[PDB]
C-alpha cells in the first residue's frame, strides 16, 4: 500500500507530472505540495478539469491523487514565515505550509508515506551570471534548492516507512559549465549533489532509508521557459542534435527512471548521481 | 515476449544467474553463453536437478531457460580459433562458439534479440599486482574482460531490434584504488567504462541501442574466490560494516538492476556506470 | 614586480601562512587579509615577534608582508554590515574591512594585484551532521565559505592586471562523504569546487584571469583543532597510515603547489580541483 | 643536479620537445629515447643544425641534451625482440633499446636518474572507431599507448632515487567521448589514467615515487597530423574559439607543468590525471 510526497508542482509540463504519471503506473497514491502563490490557481485549474487530459495513464488508469496541500519550501517550521508573506494575498489565506505543518498533515491523514519527491527549484537571479550574483541571491537559490531537500528529509524521515526512498533532479551545470544557468543555480546543485552523498550516508545507517538524485536533460517546463531566444530552446536544439540517443526526451522519460529509484527494484542503490539525458553527459566534441 | 543472451555464466553462484533470475520474473527468455571448460559439468549439472532449488523464483515461477550454448568470448570469428584450442579435449566436441558463431547460432533460431548482458571478466596474472604484470598477462585481462564487449557488440547488434539496450558488469576498483585487484584487471574495467561511453555513442547514433554499465558491490562468485581467507570474504566484510546500507548485498540486487537497464523504462539512460553496491562508492573515510 | 593579497588569517598554523612562505621564496609582496575579531591580537602578536621564528625562508629571506588589514568575508561593501557587529567590542574600532573596502585600500596604497588567494573558512554548526543542521546554519556556511570567493572575483578582479592568478582551498569531503565534517561544510565546498569552474569561465574569458582550487590533506591547524578526539587527530593518523604517500604533509606541501598555481608557470591550468593530499584521494580500500 | 629520460621524441614539434624545453630552464640534464623507425633521421637532422632555431631557450640558454638512444616501447627485454624485428633494415643496426636495456643503458653511463617522461602514445587502428576496431589492433593500442608505463616504470624505479617522480601524457577522450579518437586510444588513454594511480600507490608505499599524468589540450605535432583538413585542425579550433582561456596551447604550456610535476614542488601530488588545456574540460556547452 503506497504512498508518494512531490514537493514542487505548479502547472503539469514539468517533472514532478511526468514523475506522478509514471509513479501511478505501478499504483502509487501521489500527494502533491504546490507553492502557496499558485496552489488556488492550481486548484482551480484542476476542479475546472485542465488536467483531465494529462491524468490519462496509457492503461485506462486516472492518476490517483491523493490529496493537494500548499506547500512552501523555504520556511521549515511555523517560526521561520516572516511577516510580509504573513499579510501575501496568496499565502494569508492558507495555513499549514511550512514544511514540517505538511509532514505533519500527511501524517495525520494518511499514516507513514514510503517514497518522497524534491522536485523543485528557485534562483531570483538566475538571469545573473554568477560573477553578477548577490550574496542575498545567492544564498536564496542555495536556501529554496538544496537546503530544503535536508529540510525535508529531517521532517519526513519520521513519518516514513523503512527501506522508503527519496530523490531529487539535478542538473550537469554542476559539474560542467553551462553558460547562463545563472544565479547561484549552479553552485545550488553541486550542493544538492553532493548532500544527497552525506544524507544517502546518514539516513542510510540510522533510518534505512535511499536518497538519490536525478541528473536530467533539457524540457521545455513552465520554469525553464523563465530562465531565457530562452536558453531552454537552445538546450533542447543541442541535445537532440548532439545527445547519442536522437530522440526527443519527455518528462516520463524521468518519470519511469524515477519510479524505478523509489522501488524496492534498487534496494542497492543510494547517493547517487543518475543521468537521464539522452547520453548528453558523456560527450566532449560536438560531431560538427 | 523479449529475448535476452548472458555471456557468462558458469554457476548459479554469480552476477550472471542474479539477472538471469529477475530478468525470468519480468517473463524475459533466457538465452546462455557458456565459456568451455565449464560447458559439460555446467549441463550435466542443470540436467541432473542440481539448480532446480537454484531455480525458483518468488511467485511460484520457474525460469525460462530459452538455450545453453557454448561460448567463448576470446574468439570474434571461426578464423580466430588456433589449431591448438580448436583441437583441446574441451574444445573439439564443440561447436558455433565464437562471438560471431553464437550470433548466429541464436538469430537463425530465434530472430532478432533485445537484450544482451556481459558478465564475464578473466586475466591471467590477476593475483600479480599492476607493476608486476607482463605485457603477455595485461593484454590478455583486457582482451578478455574489456574487448569481448566491444565486439559482442559488434557481431550481436545486428542480430537486434532499435530499442534495445546492452549491460556489462564492472568494479570500482577502476576509479580508486584497490589492491590485490592485479593483473590488469583494474585496468581492463577502467577501459570498459570508457569503452561504454563511446560505444553508446556509436550504438545510439547509429543503431539506436543503448548501452550501460553495473558497477556492482562484492558478492561471493567462484571468480571472485579464484583472487589470491581471500581478498573477496574481506570486500564483503568491509561493505557490509562500512556501506551506507548495512543489508547483505544480493546478485538479484544487482539483477533487478539490470533488468531495469534492459527495459525500456530506462530508455533515455545510456553510457553510464551505474553503481549498485549499496553506496560504499561514496564513501571516504570509515567512521569507525 | 608582484603582490598577493591572502584572505583568511588569524595565527601562523593554517595554510595560508603556508602558501604565503612559499610565495615569499619566489620574492611576492603578501598581503594580510585577518578576520576582525583576531586581528589585534595577530597584530599585537606580530608586533612582539611570535612569528619571527615563522617568518625565516630556507634561504635567508625574510617573508616580505606588505600590509595587515582586517578584512571580513561575510560583509561585501560597507551598507552590508549589521548593528550589533557595528557595536561589536572587536570590530568597533576598525573600519574598511568588507571585500569591497579592502579591494580599495589595497589598490590605493600599492596599486594592481596580481595574485589572490581565498583560504578561508566557517560553518557556525561544523558540530552537527548534514541533517541536523539548520537554515540559518547552513546558509551562514555558503555565505562564508562559497560565497566569498565569488564576491572577492568581482571586487578584486578590477584591481588585477591581466594574466593575473586566483586560487581557493577545498576539501575531498564534497566529493565522497567523511561523517563529521558537518554543518554544510561538505556543501559549502561542492559549491566552491564548482564555482571555481564557472568563474574560470567568466574570469577566463572576460579579463583573462585564472583560477583553481587546491584540495588539501589534513593539517593539524588552528581551525581544525576547533572541529572534533578531535577528528583532525583522526584525519591525519589515516592519511599517514594509508595515503600512497607515507610522508607528513606540512603547510608547505599546500604553499608550494600554489605559489606554481599563481604563476605564469601554469597559464594553461584553470578551472581545476587539485589535489594536494599526498594522494590519499584515490584510494578506495585500506589496506587493513 | 638532476637527470631525466623523455622517452618519444621523434622531432621538436611534440610535448616531448616542450618538456625537454621547460626542463632544461630548471637546469635538469636531458637523456632521449627515439623510436628506431626515425632515429637516424632524427640523429643526421641534429648534427646538420635543423634543430639549432629549436634549441633556443628564451634566457640565452641552448638545451643539456645529455645522450640521444634509440628506444622503443613495446619491447620489455631482449628476449621478447621477435626474430623479424631484430633483423630489420631500421633494428638490427642499433642496440639495448627495450625497456630494460635502455633502463641499463643510462644507469652504466650516468648512475641513478630522479625524472622519468612518458610522452609516446601508438595505435594500429587509430583511423577505425571503437565498435571497428579489431582485437587485435585494440591490444595493439593498449600495448603500446598505455603498458609500456607499467613496464617502464617496472625496470625504471630501479636505477631511480627516491623521491623522484614520473609522468605520462593523456587525452581527455578518456572521460568524455571524442569520436575520432579511434583504434583503442580512449580505452588506451583511459587505462594509463586508471594505471596512473594504482602504479602511484605501490611506487609511492615502495619507493617513495611519484607518478602523475597530463591530461594535454591539442597541439598540431607530427602524430596528431596522422589522425584521419584532418581532426586535430578542428580541435585546435574547438579550443581556441570555446575554451576559457582563449590563449594558443604551446607544448611548453605542457613543458612548464611536465616540469613542476618533475619537481620537488609537487611532492604532496601523486595518481592525479592535471588538465593542460586551457580549460576546455570544464565546459558542458559551447555558449555560441
Ligand atoms: N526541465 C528542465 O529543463 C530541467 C532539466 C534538469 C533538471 N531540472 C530540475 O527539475 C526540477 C523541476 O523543475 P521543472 O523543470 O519541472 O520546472 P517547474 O516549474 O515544474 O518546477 C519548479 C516548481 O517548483 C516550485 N517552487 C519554487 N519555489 C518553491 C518553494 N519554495 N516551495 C514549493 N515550491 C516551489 C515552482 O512553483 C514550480 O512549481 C528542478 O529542480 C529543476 O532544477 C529541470
Ligand atoms: N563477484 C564479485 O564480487 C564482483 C564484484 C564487482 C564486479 N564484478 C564483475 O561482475 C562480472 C561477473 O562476476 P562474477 O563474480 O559473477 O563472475 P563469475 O564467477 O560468474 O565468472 C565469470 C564467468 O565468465 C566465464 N568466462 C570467463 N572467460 C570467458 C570467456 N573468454 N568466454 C566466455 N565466458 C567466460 C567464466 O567461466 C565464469 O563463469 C565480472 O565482470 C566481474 O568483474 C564481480
Ligand atoms: N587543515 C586542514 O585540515 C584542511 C584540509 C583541507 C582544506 N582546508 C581548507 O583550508 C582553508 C584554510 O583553513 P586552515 O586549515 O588554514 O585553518 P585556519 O584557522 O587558518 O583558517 C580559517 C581562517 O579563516 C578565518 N575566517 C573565518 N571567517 C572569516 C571571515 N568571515 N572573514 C575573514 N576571515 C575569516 C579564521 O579566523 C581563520 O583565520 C579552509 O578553507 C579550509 O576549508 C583545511
Ligand atoms: N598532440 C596532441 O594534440 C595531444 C593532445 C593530448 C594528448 N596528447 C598525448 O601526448 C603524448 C605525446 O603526443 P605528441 O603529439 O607529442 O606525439 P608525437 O608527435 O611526439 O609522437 C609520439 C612519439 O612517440 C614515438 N613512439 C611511438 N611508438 C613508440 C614506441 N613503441 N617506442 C618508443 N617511441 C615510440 C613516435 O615516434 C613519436 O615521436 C601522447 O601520449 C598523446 O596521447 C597529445
Ligand atoms: O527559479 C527560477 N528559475 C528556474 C530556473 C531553472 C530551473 O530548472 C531548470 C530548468 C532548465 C534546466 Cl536545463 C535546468 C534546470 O535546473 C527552475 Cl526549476 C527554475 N525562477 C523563479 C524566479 O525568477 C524567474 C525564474
Ligand atoms: O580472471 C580471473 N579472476 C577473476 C578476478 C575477478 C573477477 O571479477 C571480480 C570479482 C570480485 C570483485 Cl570485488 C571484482 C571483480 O571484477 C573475475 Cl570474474 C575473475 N581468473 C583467472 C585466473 O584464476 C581464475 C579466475
Ligand atoms: O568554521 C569553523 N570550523 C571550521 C571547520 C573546518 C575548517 O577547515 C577544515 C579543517 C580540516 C579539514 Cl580535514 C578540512 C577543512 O576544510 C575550518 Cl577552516 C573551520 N568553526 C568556527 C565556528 O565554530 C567553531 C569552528
Ligand atoms: O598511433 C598513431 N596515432 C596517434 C594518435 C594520437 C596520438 O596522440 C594524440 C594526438 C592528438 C590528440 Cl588531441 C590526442 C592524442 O592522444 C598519437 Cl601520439 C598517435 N599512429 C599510428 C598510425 O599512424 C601513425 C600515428
Amino acid at each position: 500500500e503506497d504512498i508518494c510526497f512531490i514537493a514542487g508542482i505548479g502547472d503539469t509540463n514539468g517533472y514532478g507530472w511526468g514523475i506522478a504519471k509514471e509513479l501511478s503506473k505501478r499504483n502509487v497514491k501521489i500527494i502533491f505540495g504546490i507553492w502557496p502563490p499558485v496552489y488556488n490557481i492550481f486548484m482551480k485549474n484542476y476542479k475546472n478539469g485542465k488536467f483531465d487530459n494529462d491524468m490519462i495513464i496509457d492503461k485506462d488508469k486516472k492518476m490517483n491523487i491523493l490529496d493537494m496541500l500548499p506547500f512552501d519550501a523555504s520556511f521549515d517550521t511555523a517560526n521561520d514565515i516572516d511577516e510580509e508573506t504573513k499579510n501575501n494575498k496568496r499565502y494569508n489565506m492558507l495555513q499549514n505550509y511550512t514544511i514540517e505543518d505538511v509532514a505533519n498533515l500527511i501524517h495525520q491523514k494518511y499514516g507513514k508515506i514510503n517514497m518522497l519527491v524534491h522536485s523543485l527549484a528557485n534562483a531570483k537571479e538566475v538571469q545573473k551570471d554568477l560573477l553578477n550574483t548577490s550574496r542575498k541571491g545567492y544564498l536564496d537559490a542555495l536556501s529554496k534548492s538544496s537546503y530544503s531537500l535536508i529540510s525535508l528529509c529531517k521532517y519526513f524521515v519520521n513519518i516514513m516507512k523503512p527501506q522508503s526512498s527519496i530523490i531529487s533532479l539535478t542538473y550537469h551545470a554542476s559539474q560542467k559549465v553551462v553558460p547562463g544557468y545563472g544565479g547561484g543555480m549552479s553552485s545550488a546543485k553541486a550542493a544538492l549533489e553532493s548532500d544527497t552523498r552525506v544524507l544517502a550516508y546518514h539516513l542510510g545507517r540510522n533510518y534505512n532509508i535511499r536518497i538519490n538524485t536525478i541528473s536530467a536533460g533539457p524540457l521545455k517546463s513552465r520554469a525553464a521557459t523563465a530562465i531565457n531566444y530562452t536558453f531552454i530552446d537552445y538546450a533542447i536544439e543541442y541535445s537532440e542534435k548532439y545527445a547519442p540517443l536522437r530522440q526527443k526526451l519527455l518528462s516520463t522519460d524521468i518519470g519511469s527512471v524515477a519510479s524505478f529509484l523509489l522501488s524496492r527494484e534498487s534496494r542497492a542503490i543510494t547517493g547517487q548521481t543518475i543521468y537521464v539525458d539522452n547520453g548528453l553527459n558523456i560527450m566532449f566534441l560536438p560531431d560538427d
